[PDB]
Order: structure tokens, then C-alpha cells, then sequence
């Protein structure tokens, strides 16, 4: 299979993701809609439910809407069952229409469809060669109050129809009873109530379990993909574990929300990017658009900036989900905002790094301020705007051009309105030009690419005023970009050459089948290397020129570059890819007594890859927690650790430079064949 194919799991970095609020979309069987207060078929009031459904997504599959479209994947609300409770809040009335208020994640929401509806749904989507991409929410449940067991559902989780627990006497403590959140830190977020969602305690051996159990169903459907509601909010240690538990069993794209507010790099958003196994949404990437293209408050050198920053923070830069608006923020368009303006941020999108989604109703131009606006029906399926030209034009090229898909980001031509960037994979390049001032024209010359001599015509077959160009040698001839244009040149060959473009997952234990693409890799099947060690034969299930898929060898735990050599000659290395020591289980380490200097932080480090090999850099599980499960001079953390293994370990204390261990002999302990444990000890 190509690296193209829809059954490329692994993958996105070629596709462009369709995000659809399935109540707003199409009601394509009114038999499964609400009854009562709960609905509206005008659907004026946003906070209740409008009808659509998986029918209605299978409908306009069928009638070639999202393929005339471009889109070749659909990421959908949460299909789990949600409470069917009406909530009153000040006076209105809201619903879980929105799917984020889950009571049984192994039933569907009966508004949606059945089980079987989403089974037609997958097997449609796929036979149009379209990816399924699912949201899930693992944080909470639903709205609860623990004085008052009457208001909503008291957030109830059911295990396909069998009550497990509530939030009122929840003596199992299957959730946390530590009150709201008040956003003052990481730690308060994580441990906290997301506003009135009962917060689950995933240290919970029976929540751990439950997830993995969950997860696996879908999996096991058909889903290609998995949007993960407030990562910011559950422990990283128990998000990797999971992760760890869902890449052994059907590896699939995973990408995380962890809200930023501006363009600027955030220590947590990136280590969360680099650590947890999954990917996020690019928020960054995200205002810089926004800023320039929509508000006006940046110009093309805040674009450029957050290209070279976000590269240089994220190990794998491809992998981020890209966006220029969602349920989160403001529409993009607004009446203050050009239609050429949104255009342009489409197609800037579209030719960019990552993997680009787009807010349903986009291409009609859909407007909305906050929530519930922004999350409108679909006005109209028309096919004849600029917009959804400019996404039918643009979104094929990252299956056809390899430098659009895989490629590195480069500035070629810059000042305060006008950007021109190059992408670059191989011999296969991409130029994109663009001018956000909607009255001037830029005159460009001394424009250099990579683009071999000849004549190249507008990809965009001049839509947004685009031109066409002459190379010679990788110079271009003098010409004047017109206002609000925007252009697309391109150049795709063979390569024969081996060149790695992605590698997915990024992490795993030996036995696990992680996929490779690229080109140049030959028919003929070659050698794998992860570090030093050669994987060869039946090792590589798998051996194409676009695609490899191999298994992790046995060897140490720890940080690999990946490298491909077919017929002799060695490809370019993919870097930091991590093999864990085996299966994960996610342990509490909890340490007494351990009294700290101003500024000081406590960390801790073992004798597996897990926790850091004795590191004290970045390696090194931490800073540890120590306001709401457990109190200073008492710290605590949740790592995802080894199953089954007999630990060594010390915590460490860290203000500057100067690292003051604990003093005596190691702490030791055996962890747990599955599940979750505890671990105290007293500080040394
Ligand atoms: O304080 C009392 C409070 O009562 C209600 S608030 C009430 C609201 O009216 C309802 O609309 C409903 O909101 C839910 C949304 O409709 C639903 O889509 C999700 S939103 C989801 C986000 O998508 C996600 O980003 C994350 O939250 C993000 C924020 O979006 C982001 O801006 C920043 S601040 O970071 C956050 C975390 O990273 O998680 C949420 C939750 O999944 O759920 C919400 C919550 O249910 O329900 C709320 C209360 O439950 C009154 O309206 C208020 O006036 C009043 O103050
Ligand atoms: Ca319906
Ligand atoms: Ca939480």
C-alpha cells in the first residue's frame, strides 16, 4: 500500500481532516432524533440538538461532496453514549448535543446512530477512501454536583449499560472530590474539576482498566484516527501508558488539545508534544494565522518566526494538527474579515507543515462568536464558491507532491505583506506565494528557489489572482504579485534515492509494527536500522517504495534514530524515536518529608529509559506535584513505568545547577503486572 492509501492508519501528514460537529451537519435519519425540550428542528437554538447524524455524514459521502471537496478524512464528535439529561443553566437549557458529556464510552449516542450505523459509516468512508478520525474525551464524564445527586446525571459512568459509579458516595474514588479548578497551575488543572465535570481518577485501577478496555472497541471498529479532549487536564504518565497500551494493540494518529493562548513556545505544551506518545493541535501555528491573515495584528515576519520557532521546539513538527479556527475560538470569518483574507489562510494552511483540518462550514464562509455560534448548522452543500475551490485545488497536492506532505520550510522572499516560502523533500519542491495586502501589488525580483529551469503555471490556475513564473537555475524572472494574490508552483519527480518523510508511531516496545514512509525505498526489500542494530527478513512485515512497516527489535530501552538503506546507500535519519522497556503501567511515586530551598524543585530518576537512566537533564521524571493529592513537604507524580519490573530509584533535589541527592541506598520496588499502583517512601 502507498503511504498514500487510506489505509495508512499511522499517517495524516498527506491528508487534509474535515472536523464536523455530527449535530450540525446533516440529519439523515429524523427517527433517531430527540424528542421534547431536548430538540429543535429549526435548529436557532444552539444549545440543544439539531438532529444530524451518521446517516447524514454516509449521505453526503455517497453524493461526492467531501471528495469533490478534497477532504479525505472526517473527524467526528465523540460517538460514545452522553447523558440524556437536560441541564439548566441561568435560565437556558443545554444538552449534550456537543458529545462531550459521555456516561458509557462503550455504547454509541443512540442520536448519532447505532452500532451498526457507525459501521457503515467507517466501511463507506473507506471504501471512498476517506479516514475516520473519532474524538474522546478520558478526562470526566458529565456535569455533577456531589450535595445534590438530582442535578443532571451526578456524572454516572456505565459499562455497556452496567453502572459502575457516580459522583455522590463515590467510596471507590473512581473520581476526584478536590473541587473546581482555578487554571493557577498545571497541577491544579490536572487534579481538579474542569468547571463541574466530575474529574476521573485514572489512578483508579478500575477507570485505568475501563479506558484501555474502551479504546480498544473502537479500535477494533475500524476508527483511523484519535482526537483526545483536554490533555492538559490527566497526567502525562497516564496518558503514555495508555498510549503505550493502544500502539501495542492498533496503532493510530493521535493528536492532543492542550489550549494555548498566543503564538509563543510553552515548556509544557512541548514537552507534552515530545513525551506523551501523541501529538497536539497546533495553537501556536494557529494565532500566528489568525494575527496576519484575519486580525491584522502581526505581520508576514510573526508567520515566519513561528515556522522556524515551532520546528526547532517539536521533535516531529509534521505531525501537529494544523487549523485557522474551531469550537474553541471565533469563527474566522467575520464581517470586518475579507473573503480573500480566509482564502489566503486556507491556502497558507494547505501548503504548510503539519496536518491541516478544517472547521466544518469553512468553505461556505460560516460565521460565529463564541460558543454556541460558532457551532451553526451546515447553511447550504454549494460547490460553487472560491473557497471550496481553492480546498479542492490545494488538498490533493499533499498526496501528489512529497514536499507539501514530508517537506522542510523555508523563506525565500519576506517583508511586512508579503511571504514566499518553499517546501522542499528530495527533488521534489513547492513554492507558495503570498501578498495580504488587498490593494497594492508587490513587485519581486531577485526571487531564488529551488525550482529547475522552466516554466511553471499556478497551481491555483490563477483563482486567488495567482501568476505564473519562469526559472532559470533556480531564478526567477521579475514579476509583480497583484493584491490579495496568492500562488502555488510546484516540481515532483522519482526519487531513487531512499528518503525517510515519516515514521508513525514515534514510540513503542519491542514487538510493536511502527510504518515508514517516504520514496525512493525500492521494491526490493532492503535493511532497517534503529540506532546501530540492522533489522532485516521477516522482521519487515512489510517493503514497498513509498512504504516499510517493521517491528521494533529487542534492544536497550531508550532515544533511536530511525535510518533506511535499500541497495547499499543509506537514507537520511529520522531522529528521536522511543523504544520503551516493554509494556507500560502507570505508578504513583510519592516521596515524605522532602523540604525544599526557594526555587528548589524535586525530581526523581531510576534504572530504566523510563525514568531517565540515572539522568538528571531532561530525562528526569519531573517536577514533582505537591499541592492537591499530596501536600509539601510530601511530593508526588504519576510515570508511566515498566509492567512488571523491579525498580531502582532516587529522587533529587534541583534549584540551579547544583543537584543534591537523596543519600543511603536506592529505593526499590516491583511493579504491578497490569493496572496501577502506589509507591511511598521517605525522603533520604
Ligand atoms: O461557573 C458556572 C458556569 O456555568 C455555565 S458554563 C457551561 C456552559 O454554559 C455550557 O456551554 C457547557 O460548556 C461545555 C461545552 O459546550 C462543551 O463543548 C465542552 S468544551 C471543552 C473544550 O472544547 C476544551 O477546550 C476544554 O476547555 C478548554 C477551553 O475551551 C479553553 O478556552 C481553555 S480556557 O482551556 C480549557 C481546557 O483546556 O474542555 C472543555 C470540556 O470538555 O464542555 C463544556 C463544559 O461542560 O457546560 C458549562 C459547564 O459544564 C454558565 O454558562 C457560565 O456562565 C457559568 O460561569
Ligand atoms: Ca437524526
Ligand atoms: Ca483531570
Amino acid at each position: 500500500d502507498p503511504d498514500t492509501a487510506v489505509t495508512n492508519k499511522q499517517s495524516f501528514s498527506t491528508d487534509v481532516i474535515y472536523q464536523v460537529f455530527t449535530d450540525r451537519f446533516l440529519d439523515g435519519n429524523p427517527s433517531n432524533n430527540p424528542t421534547g425540550a431536548a430538540y429543535d428542528a429549526t435548529c436557532s437554538n444552539l444549545k440543544l440538538y439539531c438532529g444530524g447524524d451518521w446517516q447524514g455524514l454516509i449521505n453526503k459521502i455517497n453524493d461526492n461532496y467531501f471528495s469533490d471537496l478534497g477532504v479525505t478524512a472526517l473527524w467526528i464528535s465523540q460517538p460514545v453514549e452522553n447523558i440524556f439529561a437536560t441541564i439548566n443553566y441561568s435560565g437556558v437549557t443545554n444538552t449534550a448535543y456537543h458529545g462531550y458529556w459521555a456516561r458509557d464510552f462503550k455504547k454509541t449516542n443512540p442520536y448519532f446512530g447505532t452500532m451498526a450505523d457507525f459501521q457503515n459509516l467507517i466501511t463507506t468512508a473507506h471504501a471512498k477512501g476517506i479516514k475516520i478520525v473519532i474524538d474522546f474525551a478520558p478526562n470526566h464524564t458529565s456535569p455533577a454536583m456531589e450535595t445534590d445527586t438530582s442535578f443532571a446525571e451526578n456524572g454516572r459512568l456505565y459499562d455497556n449499560g452496567t453502572l459502575v459509579g457516580g459522583y455522590t458516595n463515590d467510596t471507590n474514588g473512581y473520581f476526584h472530590h478536590n473541587g473546581g479548578s482555578d487554571f493557577s497551575s498545571l497541577e491544579n488543572g490536572i487534579y481538579k474539576n474542569l468547571y463541574d465535570l466530575a474529574d476521573f481518577n485514572h489512578n483508579n485501577a478500575t477507570i485505568d482498566k475501563y479506558f484501555k478496555d474502551a479504546i480498544k472497541l473502537w479500535l477494533d471498529m475500524g476508527v483511523d484516527g484519535i482526537r483526545v479532549d483536554a490533555v492538559k487536564h490527566m497526567p502525562l504518565g497516564w496518558q503514555k501508558s495508555w498510549m503505550s497500551s493502544i500502539y501495542a494493540h492498533k496503532p493510530v494518529f493521535t493528536f492532543g488539545a492542550w489550549f494555548l493562548g498566543s503564538a509563543a513556545s510553552d515548556a509544557d505544551n512541548t514537552d507534552f508534544a515530545n513525551k506523551s506518545g501523541m501529538s497536539l493541535l497546533d495553537f501556536r501555528f494557529n494565532s500566528a494565522v489568525r494575527n496576519v491573515f484575519r486580525d491584522n495584528t502581526s505581520n508576514m515576519y510573526a508567520l515566519d518566526s513561528m515556522i522556524n520557532s515551532t520546528a526547532t521546539d517539536y521533535n516531529q513538527v509534521n505531525d501537529q494538527v494544523t487549523f485557522i479556527d474551531n469550537h474553541d475560538m471565533d469563527r474566522f470569518k467575520t464581517s470586518a474579515v475579507n473573503n480573500r483574507r480566509l482564502e489566503q489562510a486556507l491556502a497558507f494552511t494547505l501548503t504548510s507543515r503539519g496536518v491541516p483540518a478544517i472547521y466544518y462550514g469553512t468553505e461556505q464562509y460560516l460565521t460565529g462568536n463564541g460558543d454556541p455560534d460558532n457551532r451553526a448548522k451546515m447553511p447550504s452543500f454549494s460547490k460553487s464558491t472560491t473557497a471550496f475551490n481553492v480546498i479542492s485545488k490545494l488538498a490533493p497536492l499533499r498526496k501528489s507532491n512529497p514536499a507539501i506532505a514530508y517537506g522542510s520550510t523555508q523563506q525565500r522572499w519576506i517583508n511586512n505583506d508579503v511571504y514566499v516560502y518553499e517546501r522542499k523533500f528530495g527533488k521534489s519542491v513547492a513554492v507558495v506565494a503570498v501578498n495580504r495586502n488587498l490593494s497594492t501589488s508587490a513587485s519581486i525580483t531577485g526571487l531564488s528557489t529551488s525550482l529547475p529551469t522552466g516554466s511553471y503555471t499556478d497551481v491555483l490556475g490563477g483563482v486567488l489572482n495567482g501568476n505564473n513564473i519562469t526559472s532559470t537555475n533556480g531564478s526567477i524572472n521579475n514579476f509583480t504579485l497583484a493584491a490579495g494574490a496568492t500562488a502555488v508552483w510546484q516540481y515532483t519527480t522519482a526519487e531513487t534515492t531512499p528518503t525517510i518523510g515519516h515514521v508513525g508511531p514515534v514510540m513503542g516496545k519491542p514487538g510493536n509494527v511502527v510504518t515508514i514512509d517516504g520514496r525512493g525505498f525500492g521494491s526490493t526489500k532492503g535493511t532497517v536500522y534503529f540506532g546501530t542494530t540492522a533489522v532485516t527478513g521477516a522482521a519487515i512485515t512489510s517493503w514497498e517504495d513509498t512504504q516499510i512497516k517493521v517491528t521494533i527489535p529487542s534492544v536497550a530501552a531508550g532515544n533511536y534514530a530511525v535510518k533506511v538503506a535499500a541497495s547499499g546507500v543509506n537514507s537520511n535519519a529520522y531522529n528521536n524515536f522511543t523504544i520503551l522497556t516493554g509494556d507500560q503501567v502507570t505508578v504513583r511515586f510519592v516521596v515524605n518529608n522532602a523540604s525544599t530551598t526557594l526555587g528548589q524543585n524535586l525530581y526523581l530518576t531510576g534504572n530504566v529509559a523510563e525514568l531517565g537512566n540515572w539522568s538528571t537533564g531532561s530525562t528526569a521524571i519531573g517536577p514533582a506535584f505537591n499541592q492537591v493529592i499530596h501536600q509539601y513537604p510530601t511530593w508526588y507524580y504519576d510515570v508511566s513505568v515498566p509492567a512488571g519490573k523491579q525498580l531502582e530509584f532516587k529522587f533529587f533535589k534541583k534549584n540551579g545547577s547544583t543537584i543534591t541527592w537523596e543519600s543511603g541506598s536506592n529505593h526499590t520496588f516491583t511493579t504491578p503486572a497490569s493496572g496501577t499502583a502506589t509507591v511511598t517512601v521517605n525522603w533520604q
